[PDB]
């Protein structure tokens, strides 16, 4: 049992109102109630957006 | 068992009430009841977007 | 078993109540309710996209 | 046992209320019920897109 | 046993009422009512981004 | 037992999916699921409305 | 057991996704569900009422 | 055991999921759920009104 | 046990997810579940109103 | 045991989620669970209102 992974993530303008950004994760959920209302209203984000990366991942042997 | 991947994610303008972005990530549900109303209303994002990657993924052996 | 692989995944103005974006995913469900309502009304994103990549995957041996 | 692939995937305007997005998902459902109503209303969104690769895969031996 | 991987996590304009955004995580209800109203409502964030990375993960044996 | 009754029902623009408009109505039910979606949109009734009635009720002895 | 009553009801604009109107009226449910969306949407109705009655009720012995 | 009475009922925009306009009405719920969701909207009724009426109700003996 | 009563009742913009509009009314409730959202919105009634009555009520003996 | 009784009710702009308009109501509830939201909203009623009566109540022997 062995793990090396080169994961990357990246999430813009995210919405969920359940989820599970890592490994291994567990949500487990038993007679329960949810609900969501008028979340994230009259929004202006992100008018411009740069990024300057080299590369994202590598791997030398 | 051995484990070694270059995953790469990219979410924009993402929206999921219910998700799994990480590997053996696991969501059990029993007799619950979910509800969404509403969400994400009126929005103005992302109004440009400039992005410079030499190269996403290597492998050298 | 082993698992090496070059995964790059890209979502742009994604919807989805439910989904799974990592391997081993699991979503159990049992005698849930789940429901979506007006959700994402009256977006105005991503009006200009620039992306600049020398490769998005590699493999030297 | 051995997997060792160059995947790449790419959704724009995506709009799935179940999906799997990883290999070796699972979404097992028993007695439920989902539903979807008025999603993603009045939108526009990449009003321009350019895009710059090089190339998606190689395979150097 | 063994974990050794290159995690990079980056979220930008996240909303989640339930995440988990951590290895190993667990969330575990049970006959239990969340809800949510009205939240994040007039926002206006992240006007303009920057970013300069050399490069996001390496890996030199 | 006796019954004997003067009684009169108007009903204009009337919404109800669960309704009695009679005396003794039963109306039973057993793990029965209902909905109602949508109904009654984009109505224009009733513009004008003119009633002469000389009267309702009476009862001379 | 006698009943002789003058009962006049009168409903404009009446919204109701359960009701009872009329005597002796039995609803009895046993884990049921139900649920009413979006009804009576963008509606213009009664726009003028002219109503000429000499009277309701009497009652002359 | 005896009823005779003057019962006079107007009711104008009205809303109500759940009601009783007659006497002896019997609403019985067990492990019911009830939901009602954006009903009624962008309405534009009884613009204008004119009632005449010479008396609600009498007795004479 | 008698009833003779001259009961009027007038209920102009009423809102009750819950109500008893006439005597003798029960409304038992065991375990049951409710919820009222984003009910009777943009609405505009009743501009204006001319009501003529002679008396509501009288009683000669 | 006689009732005999004038009785007149107005209710002009009325909000309630649970009320008793009727004499004799009865309104038992048991583990259950009632919830209002955004109810009423945006509403503009009763702009005028001109009202004529000669009187409410009488009673002569």
């Amino acid at each position: 049992e062995v793990s090396a992974d080169q994961v990357a993530t990246v999430m813009w303008d995210y919405f969920s109102q359940l989820s599970n950004n890592a490994k291994e994760a567990v949500e487990h959920l038993q007679k329960s109630e949810l609900t969501q209302q008028l979340n994230a209203l009259f929004q202006d984000k992100l008018g411009e957006v740069n990024t300057y990366a080299g590369d994202l991942q590598k791997k030398l042997v």
